[PDB]
């Protein structure tokens, strides 16, 4: 029968998938990797389908991977399931047709996710979906999380039976990532549902060599068309099968559905037309409404492939006098979006009564849709009737958006509790929620609803959470806009965000700080809150969950106390029921070790309970003096465009405030300083060796040497302690390691690596460090930075660089980061980045924190993100264009050098030309152009003057997770390299798809756990370097900053310089490997990486093979026997140790054999003799020749594949034999 | 001046397509392959285009790869374009609600083939050019050899003046193979006809270190919305653009 | 032993033995073979070849090279030679042939073999 | 043993009359016959090349073992599993049903550090 | 839609839409579905609408 439970849209739908599939093909996306991961879980515990068995599940190298596998295994008779979204979704699209085509009851899971364009979203909308309309695959929509459930399963049950393939979704992130007490049915109901002779004749007609058949035939225009209108039949039934699955499943649940369903007054005059979550909202807005007498409606889309207009009808009030379609999309040009569309047709074929139809776009990117937009929504109906309307921004640009009104009244269902929490990341808010969801869920007939929203930050983000509790059923897809509770469990908060914005009248609000004493409390609180805690009689708790957790022994974990604050305050459930249920829960969970992490939270619930008593305020907060704005200077752009961003308001900002083609500028993040390290370095001068590795090594750019002359000293801070600077070229500079402790994350990894026993570098909190440190950046930020006194790539040198791409989203410590801004240190100035989606696009580009930056002469990396798959190719691209452009260039310069140009135009001109594609010498006479040339706008030296964007050699750069690079775009890497031409690849290996969530890459060693790898990867990491070695014309290396940073230098300068491919691979460290010492520690695990084999560092260099001297070399030294704690010191390998220490001990030993192999392979590699070198270029010459001029015989067929403008020419076809068989046929013939 | 030729649909649109753009990323697939095969024949003999300049193509793995590459080109400020059909076009899908996304002047040229579905047809008809009316492409279709040479210079002037890509279309094998006696207008007219500062303006907002700017970021429900409704402007001038340009 | 099992449960219709009875085409092992051309192997298909291969599942790839993209004309591939001529390399190919057999080689767990019929149909 | 077998022998000079031979090569040295000459010796040479790389290969004592499967076990562990550090972000991306449970983000510093803070912090 | 009224000729009773493609399941196929799209806004004569399937894979159309 049924079963309760309270999970989100993701694992209701996961749950009906795993039961009725035998095969999945799998490749991470969000926000759908939820599925794919649980079904591998599932799989792994021993779950079973309906056929008793557990799924086979595999992880392909991309979606159009996993597309083509799903199309195999159901041409091969296997009932077969995928789960996607967006990007993903279109990369199966050709593999859809053939899947309709013929007609295999395949099943594909859907989280609707925004497709990108402007820019990339992982939100939600309805874009992909219907960018899949065309392919024949039937498409039925849910539009709740027990909507997810019971749809899920009808479109597999429907698409065994009708032979049609379903696409089944819901909206990304409103619905997926929604968690809501549902119902939903064992497997064995599900198992007695199915068409067992339509799954018999599955199996009968499927491939087979026992009985075999061709499919994917080639046909002509004599029987095309007939062929693609044969399955008719099948489409004008599956209909039919849908509403009948519909009821048996309602027959079993109670949960009656229609291809069209409708909601509100009988006698509706105005009605709506939507698709999705949005559904819900709006039902509960009707309900509102129509309970005041208003004549409101709603048609829900169930089924929306095929569309029948005759249930559309059954569903449709005679009344409506106006109707409104709502699309979750935008299709540019369009004379408007599908639905629309759709319902239009409708009407005009029915030829009979034309009420007024508008059009409505809204939602995109999961924007609300909340109950005043319906409202809105409504009100048009009645009203202007705007038509081709958008609705939840002000687009104050073409004017196409509805207006409105926020104080719409809340719409929540009578008795409905509203929840918010403002948590940190980390500090376990969100897992509390969730438990207190499952407790509440569990122990009473209450529903109850969660939804997170997250930070675009890794580290330190802020979470905010909607949790909702009730005695009716919660339609409210959208966030809590007027709390009953508000818990901000960061007091940095207070000063910062609208915390208690809405919340209502005799309202609770929880705060977690330290200002117990009335008179703290008024220091640090702000006057708008006070003035609204008092004016709004809030029950006001203050609580020093730090001092409790430290008390108690927890150390300042505040889960426990805050999550008590919720149970006794929020007032969902009664005191006694909360507190028994919290610590039952508490010996359930925990438990583990010992009665003592037991006694120690029971013990921080009964102290909370203690402490959670009601704070009270004077009656003269009511009109507490407003501050002051004592804010710094900034940007007119961080002032109207990213402050606003970052403080929550960026649903304010008007489409007047975006560039048409979504483009930002750089270096927003400078003024960002979060501040949100909790102990940041303290640089002790006497025990520094000036050596510049911290800065080197820092992965969010915190460190700042400064290089300054006595006199660049005068108004420096007292506090402003400068070395005189140690060496030869530095005589006469003072030198000093300048911390930005605000934009420090605190890793660790600078003091970790810094050389002397006496440290140079300690950690201390962040407070006694600030106040000193803020002034002193800020003043060594104006010391000019010494780049001339330094080579630009030595190790000292390259920090007295500017970094060009500072302080960006990566977690704390990250691995990555650190590369990439030594990279911009040597070439950021003349460089474009081609950089694939991943979490260098994430950490390199969240709107509005722009990291990358352009020096003092206005110059930095041209970056842009395209796709995930295409980065190789989009680099490759950019590199025509510079090809195109600048050998245009050049002919002009070369024509301009026979005219009548001055001599010193003529020189520098010829020298350009010359040095054309150096760095050093285009740039030295370009720039004597841009002087020499200023001015001009006429003839020849007019278009070379307009052209100095183009002088200096550029540098082409690819950058790239190992995901990318060994999965989804190797296809593309591979090709790109394969050129032949001038550009960078540097691939960032973390071996995982980090951002996504840690899901196993060709990258992943063996033995590592991973997500579709969590017994350990079964197969060795993938040899990418070896393999575009075979080339012999790419430049191949690999470096690991740990180890050697100069090697990384080397490697950097060799590879750019190389005036071919260059393939560079880096070991990065990530939170995902779980560095048992923390992330501080990166430098020291890539170190040991290397020292243990496990990461040989070599380089490939074709230039040297051209000198007779070996293009391969090594530059680390044999496997020294330390793997083992290399590999124990990382929870990806730790864990498998201690789940199946038996099976881990050998996958750790095979990896120690597989280092020691390639160690040996890599040493002959160095030791032989035999090598590619020819000649380095050369050839050319206009002109073309066809492979065909010429030939004997025929060289081409008698194919309209082949037929080209000039052939049609006789020739022999060799019907005739061999030229010998044919003259001796002629001799013996004679005659 | 004008020039009284007879061709096929295929060699009338590259004509044009060569003269009009300064790179190619090409992938063959029939019947659009001609085209690419020409451009790149002219270009190995040294034909110019409108700028002087011999056109720069590569061919690349697959389609998405050439979608790809003609992205970072118009990215990098260079007039491009492709060939491409069917199933080709399918793989370029991705790329294009990019292009049309961040408003770059990209011309495909399809030779509109169907798509392969209870089976594969390398012949015509919309199948393929309907897959793709919701990336944000203008389409222009054209119905004879002769409209062929005519649309596709009408779809390189109005993406260069509008900034929105443009997909000139004609029936696979029925007009792209059709032989037609027809008339082809010289370079240095199709070069009178462009809008010079539109053009450079599009080379002013490309890439380039030495003003750099950042394209595809991430955005969250806070303001992609608004970002997506930013272009309607562009969407709005385009069918005057083109009326202007036929005319 | 299938074969015995055909004949043995030939009829069998209920429970256990009759759903073992209706599933004989899966009796016999079955070889599972991916046909294509270089085109197909060297360059768009490559990264799904290369991820197959490397799952290490049973599968065979035969591939047919004929050193260009045959049937849609004789455009040139990543499997054309260095100087020879096809369309895209109207002047010769200057880059040589993608070595797609080494670089399979490198996993190590892959079968990988080149064959030449006109050499030696035995081999 | 070895893995690696070579079949055939080291080249035996016929290369530039199988180029010849061909169209597809011949048509160039009759349009380019300077860069023709150039590329058909460059073919030479490659091959020279890799027939050598092909003989080391054959003549290594160095390759790694090999087997079908096998291992694993039921059950499975999730990367974070009792790790001292969150292994994930506060990211929507990295989110799922059973994350949100406090951990040390590695905004204090390296365990060692943190440690040595606290004895030096002590009071 | 404008410069599809600017090309109608008033006298239209009966207007076929044809199409060169076949969306499964769909209520019409792309053109027909804009032109309805058109209609339906204009607000005012309604003339019959038809859709017609034509030329798939160069099937003639003679
Ligand atoms: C944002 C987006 O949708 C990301 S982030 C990226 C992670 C890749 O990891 P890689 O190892 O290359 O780099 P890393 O994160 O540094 O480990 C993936 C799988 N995708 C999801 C995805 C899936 N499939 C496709 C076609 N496109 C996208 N964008
Ligand atoms: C008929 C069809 O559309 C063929 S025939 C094939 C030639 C493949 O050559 P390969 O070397 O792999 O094999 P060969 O012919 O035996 O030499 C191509 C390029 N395609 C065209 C093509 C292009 N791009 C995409 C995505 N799909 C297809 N089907
Ligand atoms: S602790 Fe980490 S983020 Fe802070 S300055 Fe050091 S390396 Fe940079
Ligand atoms: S790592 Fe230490 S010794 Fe080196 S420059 Fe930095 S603070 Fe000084
Ligand atoms: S690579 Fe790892 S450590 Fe760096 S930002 Fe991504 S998840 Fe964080
Ligand atoms: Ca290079
Ligand atoms: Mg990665
Ligand atoms: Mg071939």
């Amino acid at each position: 029968g049924k079963k309760m439970m309270t999970t989100d849209g993701n694992t209701a739908t996961a749950h009906v998938a795993y039961a009725m599939s035998e095969v999945a093909a799998i490749y991470p996306i969000t926000p759908s990797s939820t599925m794919g991961e649980e079904a591998d879980d599932w799989a792994a515990q021993g779950r079973k389908n309906i056929f008793g068995q557990t799924l086979t599940i595999r992880e392909m190298q991309s979606e159009a991977g996993a597309a083509g596998a799903v199309h195999g295994a159901l041409a091969a008779g296997a009932l077969t399931t995928t789960f996607t979204a967006s990007q993903g979704l279109l990369l199966m699209i050709p593999n859809m047709y053939k899947i309709s085509g013929e007609l295999l009851p395949g099943v594909f899971h859907v989280t609707a996710r925004a497709i990108a364009a402007h820019a990339l979203s992982i939100f939600g909308d309805h874009q992909d979906i219907y960018a899949a309309r065309q392919t024949g695959f039937a498409m039925l929509a849910s539009s709740s999380v027990q909507e997810a459930h019971d749809m899920a399963l009808v479109a597999h049950l429907a698409a065994i039976e009708s032979n049609v393939p379903f696409m089944h979704f819901f909206d990304g992130f409103r619905t997926s990532h929604e968690i809501q007490k549902i119902e939903v049915l064992d497997y064995a109901d599900m198992a007695s549902l199915v068409n067992q002779k339509a799954l018999a004749e599955f199996r009968a007609k499927s491939m087979n060599p026992e009985h075999p058949h061709v499919r994917g035939t080639a046909q002509n225009p004599d029987i095309y068309f007939q062929g693609r209108e044969a399955a008719n039949p099948y489409y004008l039934k599956v209909p039919g099968i849908v509403a009948e699955y519909m009821q048996k499943v309602a027959s079993l649940t109670g949960r009656s559905y229609k291809l069209f369903d409708y909601v509100g007054a009988p006698d509706a005059e105005r009605v709506i037309v939507s698709m999705g979550s949005s559904c819900e909202t709006i039902e509960e807005v009707i309900n509102h409404l129509a309970a005041k007498g208003e004549k409101i409606g709603l048609i829900k889309v169930r089924l929306y492939r095929p569309f029948v207009s005759e249930a559309f009808f059954a569903a449709l009030p005679a009344s409506a006098k106006v109707i409104t379609v709502l699309d979750r999309t935008k299709e540019p040009g369009a004379p408007g979006d599908p639905l629309y569309l759709d319902v239009c047709s409708a009407f005009v074929e029915r030829g009979e009564a034309m009420p007024k139809i508008l059009a409505g776009r809204y939602g995109l990117g999961s924007k609300e849709f909340s109950p005043a937009m319906v409202k809105s929504v409504y009100d048009n109906m009645s009203g202007a009737k705007k038509n081709h309307f958008t609705v939840g921004i002000e687009d104050d640009v073409t004017g196409t958006s509805l207006p409105v009104d926020n104080a719409f009244a809340d719409t929540t269902p009578k008795g409905t509790i509203q929840c918010q929490f403002w948590g940190l990341g980390a500090d376990g808010t969100v897992g509390a929620n969730k438990q207190a969801i499952k407790i509440i869920g569990d122990n009473t007939d209450l529903f109850a609803q969660g939804y997170f929203s997250y930070d675009s930050k890794k580290s330190g983000g802020i979470t905010i959470s909607h949790l909702r509790f009730g005695e009716k059923p919660i339609q409210s897809t959208y966030l809590v806009n007027r709390a009953d509770y508000v818990a901000c469990h960061n007091p940095a908060y207070v000063g910062i965000y609208d915390i208690l914005e809405g919340i209502k009248d005799g309202g609770t609000f929880v705060l977690n700080s330290p200002w117990s004493s009335l008179e703290d409390m008024d220091k640090h609180l702000p006057s708008g809150i006070k003035r609204t805690i008092a004016n709004k009689k809030l029950k006001f708790y203050n609580i020093d969950a730090v001092k409790i957790a430290t008390d108690v022994g927890l150390g300042g974990r505040i889960n426990m106390i805050m999550q008590t604050a919720f149970f006794k305050l929020a007032g969902v459930l009664p005191f006694e029921k909360a507190v028994d249920l919290l610590k039952k829960s508490i010996h359930k969970a925990y438990g583990k070790k010992g009665e003592k992490i037991v006694k120690m939270n029971t013990d921080a619930v009964d102290q909370a309970v203690t402490s959670l008593q009601e704070f009270k305020y004077p009656d003269s907060w009511k009109d507490a003096p407003a501050e002051t704005k004592a804010e710094p200077m900034t940007n007119e752009f961080f002032k109207n465009v990213v402050k606003p961003i970052l403080t929550q308001q960026g649903d304010k900002l008007p489409v007047s405030a975006f560039e048409a083609d979504g483009r930002f500028p750089l270096g927003t993040s400078q003024f960002e300083k979060r501040g949100v390290a909790i102990n940041v370095p303290q640089w002790v001068p006497e025990n520094c060796i000036q050596c510049n590795q911290c800065a080197f090594v820092c992965p969010h750019s915190a460190i700042l040497p400064v290089l300054a002359k006595e006199e660049e000293l005068v108004g420096a801070p007292a506090n402003f302690t400068a070395l005189e600077a140690k060496g030869k070229e530095l005589k006469g500079y003072k030198f000093r390691i300048q911390i930005n402790t605000l934009d420090c994350m605190g890793c660790g990894n600078c003091a970790d690596i810094c050389p002397p026993k006496e440290k140079a570098l300690v950690m201390q909190p962040l407070d006694t460090q600030r106040d000193a440190q803020v002034p002193n950046l800020e003043y060594a930020a104006r010391i000019p930075v010494k780049s001339e006194v330094l080579p630009r790539d030595s190790l000292k040198g390259s920090q007295f660089q500017e970094p060009l791409m500072e302080f960006s989203g990566a977690c704390s410590g990250c691995g990555e980061t650190p590369y990439v801004r030594v990279i911009t240190q040597l070439f950021g100035e003349r460089m474009f980045i081609a950089n694939a989606t991943g979490c260098s696009s994430i950490w390199g580009a969240s709107a509005p924190s722009m990291p990358y930056k352009t020096n003092r002469l206005g110059q930095g990396p041209a970056w842009g993100n395209s796709l995930f798959e295409d980065a190789a190719e989009y680099g490759f691209g950019m590199n025509m264009s510079m090809f195109a452009r600048r050998t245009h260039l050049a002919d002009l310069a070369a024509k301009a050098l026979e005219s009548d140009a001055s001599g010193d135009v003529k020189e520098a001109l010829q020298g350009w030309l010359a040095g054309k594609n150096d760095p050093i010498k285009s740039k030295e006479y370009g720039d004597k152009l841009k002087k020499l040339l200023a001015g001009q706008k006429d003839g020849l030296l007019g278009q070379i003057a307009a052209m100095s964007d183009l002088y200096t050699k550029k540098s082409v750069w690819i950058f790239g997770g190992d995901g990318w690079a060994y999965d989804i775009g190797y296809g593309g890497l591979d090709h790109v390299l394969a050129s032949g031409e001038d550009v960078n690849v540097f691939v960032m290996d973390t071996e995982v798809y980090s951002n996504t969530g840690g899901q196993s890459s060709k990258a992943t060693p063996t033995g590592a756990v991973a997500k579709f790898a969590a017994a350990g990867k079964r197969t060795g990491k993938k040899d990418l370097a070896r393999m575009v070695m075979t080339y012999g014309y790419v430049y191949v290396a690999t470096v690991s900053m740990g180890y050697s940073k100069q090697q990384f230098l080397k490697v950097l300068k060799e590879a750019e310089s190389f005036p071919g491919p260059s393939l560079v691979i880096a070991y990065a460290t990530c939170i995902n490997q779980g560095l048992r010492k923390g992330m501080g520690k990166s430098q020291d695990v890539m170190n040991t990486a290397v020292k243990s084999g496990y990461w040989p560092l070599f380089r490939y260099d074709p230039r040297l093979a051209a000198q007779g001297k070996n293009p391969f070399q090594l530059d680390s030294k044999a496997p020294d026997g330390s793997v083992e704690e290399f590999l124990m010191a990382q929870n990806r390998f730790a864990v498998l140790d201690r789940s199946f220490p038996e099976d881990a001990k050998r996958l750790r030993a095979q990896v120690a054999h597989e280092l020691d192999v390639r160690f040996k392979e890599l040493e002959h590699m160095a030791a032989t003799n035999i090598f590619e070198s020819f000649a380095p270029a050369g050839g050319k010459a206009d002109g073309s020749v066809d492979f065909g001029e010429g030939a004997e015989f025929c060289t081409r067929d008698d194919t309209p594949m082949m037929a080209r403008p000039d052939s049609g020419e006789a020739c022999d076809q060799n019907r005739a034999g061999t030229s010998e068989q044919q003259g001796d046929l002629s001799k013996r013939t004679k005659k």
